[PDB]
């Protein structure tokens, strides 16, 4: 309900700062299929970084809640795939917490628009 180029403004950005808070790089390309061969068979969606600036691009965010979904997709197929005693796993639940920090204040952004 407002006009679309400021909002993807507001993505952009958004994402640039959800992707500095992967400082490992871990999460900004898909996982490697050919490095992993057993990925799929218990993540059906699998979601990135660049997938999401894709996504981004091509209209395919229109709103803030679709947008939030991916990000909570690279999070939670982290979870769900990782031991938790795991590097991975840690990751995922700072990227988890200083994540929805980022989005919080973005989705305020959007409120005002
Ligand atoms: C979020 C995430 N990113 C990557 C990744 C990026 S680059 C690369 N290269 C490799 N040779 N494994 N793995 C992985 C992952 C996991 O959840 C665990 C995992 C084993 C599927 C591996």
């Amino acid at each position: 309900e407002m006009q679309l180029t400021p909002f993807l403004i507001l993505l952009r950005k958004t994402l640039e700062q959800l992707q500095e808070k992967d400082t490992g790089n871990i999460f900004s390309e898909p996982v490697p299929l050919s490095e992993v061969p057993d990925y799929l068979d218990h993540i059906k969606k699998p979601m990135d970084f660049f997938t999401m600036k894709q996504n981004l691009e091509a209209y395919r965010y229109l709103n803030f809640d679709d947008f939030e979904e991916d990000f909570n997709l690279i999070v939670s197929n982290c979870l769900k795939y990782n031991a938790k005693d795991t590097i991975f796993y840690r990751a995922a639940v700072r990227l988890r917490e200083q994540g929805g920090a980022v989005l919080r204040q973005a989705r305020r952004q959007a409120e005002k628009m």
